[PDB]
């Protein structure tokens, strides 16, 4: 019963719901307000976990009052927090999160500067053998392609079903990772990042950048309230429509549970064309809730 | 040596700094981070302490690691704890602050309505004679004019210098609040209570409001960047220019800043002409520091 590794960011999600999108320089109360488990690998966890997948955290986490909550959220949800990388120095990523019941828009202000990353040194400790399918989600790019390296050395040794599958997101508009899409067999591109390098459209963006990954590897594009999009080896692209709720009130994780779920679907043998109308289902459920517990 | 009483709200501020104020749905990086302890009374004792004053809180606070923070934070300044209430139930007030440091301006989201308030009965157990000035931040105020009228009654029995000096704050449009007009010797409005009563600026904010103070009682409302303006028993108009900084990098506090400076200089014998200058010094001075530590 292998697990599936989710490498990247956890951060305390301090999170205020409002009636109204604040104007600069005012004072109001919030309709609700909860300190919840983050960061977008942290976030692929709590819904592989949900779905009933055995999944497994890798990221970096400081001692402290912060840690301990993140750490007894992770537990609670039956996420494995043995790779975790302690750091003695720094501190535990922080967000400050504007909700917007009205529309559910999400706000975000990340404080993540402070602490070190884990390490292509760390992974080298990483039993491979015990996971099915490693997610990285794309942030100290360098150290990360030394880890993709590392599983494809161990992948090439191995028989078929042995082979460890390999997923990457390129979440955030950094130029740094870039030099990440030529990895995985799965790799996610967001809206954001696909907007800033001219993109319209999902279609658009997975045209323009399909030529960046590896051979065989398909290109996945959430465009969210116009669906999510897929492009394979076979050159024919795919695509789900979205399914929004009848009142979109909270979109902090969607993509997050999007990324999850076809994950999720991919590893239990469905094909591309059933892990995105999955994905669209999920994060279309998880928009019109707040928090995560609610999609099953 | 006696002490300066300051009875109110005691709250976490978590504080992203940022360099240009977030567009709805966007994800931002902040400049800095700091979780600072907060609440308008609270901050009057941290601007109290740092000007050199003996002073005590008295507030609520839920046990738990917050309050843990919050009392060390008191303590570290000198600030007396001993007054503070102790809730069984409850939860530690916590807002989450966007200061934008390219113009000073601060937006507050506070969760503050998940705990009991300091009670008249709670007042009760306050030995009068161990304090020279007892500053009230306007909140329950149906709860606080029993304070007040004990404090009252206490001073009618006293000699002229065993008499404790009262000072209120009226900070938020609340119509619970108007009733605290009525009580002490320094009376505080801000510009927000005035703008929302129909006041244009401060003068015309004291001609309209000065038939609801106590008889000999002054009238105080500082008006930001317009400076601040006092009326008392003889009838003349004082006012101070505002002293802004070379940079406004942080207003959040300003209000506080003022008022704790204001009530130090009273509390030393100077006139409310020396009181109202001071006060927009330190304010004036606070605008252009992060925190509130530069001031001194
Ligand atoms: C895999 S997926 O399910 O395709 C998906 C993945 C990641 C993110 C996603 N967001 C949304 C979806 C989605 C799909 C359906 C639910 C939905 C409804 C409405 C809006 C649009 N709203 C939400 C705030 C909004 O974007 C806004 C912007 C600026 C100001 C105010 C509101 C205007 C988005 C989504
Ligand atoms: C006792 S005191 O010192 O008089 C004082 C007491 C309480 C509050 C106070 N605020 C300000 C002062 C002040 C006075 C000096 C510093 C200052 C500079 C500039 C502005 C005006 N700025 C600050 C963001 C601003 O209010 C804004 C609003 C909306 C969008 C962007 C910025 C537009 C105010 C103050």
């Amino acid at each position: 019963e292998k697990q599936i590794l989710c490498v990247g960011l956890v951060v305390l999600d301090i999170i205020n719901v409002v009636d109204k999108y604040p104007e600069e320089d005012t004072d109001r109360r919030c309709l609700s307000q909860r300190w919840q488990r983050g960061g977008n690998a942290s976030n692929s966890c709590t819904v592989l976990s949900l779905l009933g997948a055995r999944c497994a955290f890798m990221g970096s986490l400081a001692p402290g009052h912060v840690a301990d909550f993140l750490v007894a959220d992770f537990r609670q949800r039956g996420v494995d927090v043995s790779q975790v990388t302690w750091q003695s120095q720094g501190d535990t990523p922080c967000s400050c999160c504007i909700v917007n019941n009205s529309n559910g828009s999400r706000t975000i202000i990340l404080y993540d500067t402070n602490l070190p990353d884990v390490s292509a040194k760390d992974f080298e400790k990483v039993d491979l053998t015990r996971f099915k399918w490693i997610h990285i989600e794309g942030r100290n790019a360098s150290e990360q392609v030394k880890m993709l390296q590392r599983i494809e050395e161990h992948n090439a040794k191995q028989p078929l079903p042995q082979k460890v599958r390999v997923s990457v997101e390129i979440e955030k508009p950094r130029e740094e990772l870039f030099q990440l899409f030529s990895y995985g067999e799965v790799v996610f591109v967001s809206k954001d990042v696909a907007k800033h390098l001219g993109f319209q459209s999902a279609v658009e963006a997975l045209r323009g950048l399909y030529s960046r990954v590896k051979k065989g590897a398909t290109l996945v594009c959430a465009w969210a309230e116009e669906g999510a999009d897929a492009l394979g080896p076979d050159g024919q692209l795919l695509h789900s429509d979205a399914f929004p709720p009848p009142r979109v009130v909270d979109t902090l994780g969607a993509g997050d549970t999007f990324n999850a779920s076809v994950i999720f679907s991919l590893s239990k043998g469905n094909s591309m064309q059933e892990a995105l109308r999955f994905g669209c289902q999920v994060a279309g459920k998880k928009c019109g809730l707040q928090g995560f517990d609610g999609i099953v």
